[PDB]
């Protein structure tokens, strides 16, 4: 009945490791972001937030206020659902696109799953993840950043 | 019933203000297009045309064709919608993502929304409207141009 | 019911025809990848298949297992969408938007229908297919590949 669709991206910068979909994951550098720049789950909430019609992460995470400054993507996720499920809102299904040349997520799409089926109820069967290389071309990858897309699905 | 997806990139030059979403907003540049380079409008028509299988802007708007060729992104929305309707179609929800290093968009969604809620019927909770920076990444990010992607939902 | 996303990207270099959308188009140069580079079909797989929540195309086409190797898209999508069947699901219908600076595809739309539309049974009205040109600005626009983007729904 409600269709969203969600896009983010971050780049690169500061050895320590990057998180996507929740996941700890090992690599050369970092992502920046005044956040833990997970793409994954920042497109994942614009997308349920955007098919209820709610905004797009500005409106519980704006940048100077207050409210939710310093939290990770994780709880913001937890929050949009809740003001989501708030319109009457119950998740159908969502499917997220991760794009980047490194590291290797396929041996993280579980892990990320049971994350994101948790933070939303439903069960796994409602989340899919996927990644994507871009064969060395934008700047992705060139290795520059990282970007995420994700549409999702809501009722009654 | 009927998904859509619409996508749609102008580049910068030419000093006045910029149309995104029918709205006038004030920026250093303006966009080129042989058209009022509305890249918000661009593919949300072609969202709702893709969703009704009817094209993407080149059945009612081509460039070499005296039908519509001198018309802003307001009028051949209004046209496209009108033969989606044709088609017994009706609006469910769309929800449509700038992509942009600047200007701020943010200030205009809502009148963005006003626009787009008023050239296809239905009220402004079946249109949703966000805007993403990129990072300083693409060409996007090195202010060369802009882009928009959208995504949309038909009936019975 | 459900809803899916797919996005693929190839480069260029290699002389020969290139193909989308199953379609041979003559042009300067071919597309790279370790199988006929079909970016159409491959990001129309990965809509499907996330929307059955069945993966990314590296389930039945790995990289380095003997199941699927050398096979070109049409094959993979057919043996894709009888997987997903076989989950009990059946199409609603499938929009895939291509970004390419050249060349035209415009006049091979009609084409690449009929082959969708037949390795997917349904009729043509379920399928929908248009290109956009980027207007010189990424690594599209520079022409150093092509990229393809597509989102499909399914049921009971
Ligand atoms: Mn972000
Ligand atoms: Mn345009
Ligand atoms: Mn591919």
């Amino acid at each position: 009945m409600r269709i969203g669709h969600g896009f983010d991206v971050h780049a690169f910068g500061g050895e320590g490791p990057i998180i996507i979909g929740g996941v700890r994951i090992p690599y050369e550098k970092g992502l920046l972001a005044h956040s833990d720049g997970d793409v994954a789950l920042h497109a994942l909430t614009d997308a349920l937030l955007g098919a209820a019609a709610l905004g797009d992460i500005g409106k519980l995470f704006p940048d100077t206020d207050p409210a939710f400054k310093g939290a990770d993507s994780r709880e913001l996720l937890r929050e949009a659902w809740r003001r989501i499920q708030a319109k009457g809102y119950t998740l159908g299904n969502v499917d997220v696109t991760i794009i980047a040349q490194a590291p290797k997520m396929l041996p993280h799409i579980p892990q990320m799953r049971v994350f994101i089926a948790e933070d939303l109820g439903c069960h796994m069967d409602d989340v899919n993840v996927k990644a994507t290389t871009t064969e060395k071309l934008g700047f992705t990858g060139r290795g520059e950043g990282i970007a995420c897309e994700a549409v999702a699905l809501l009722i009654k």
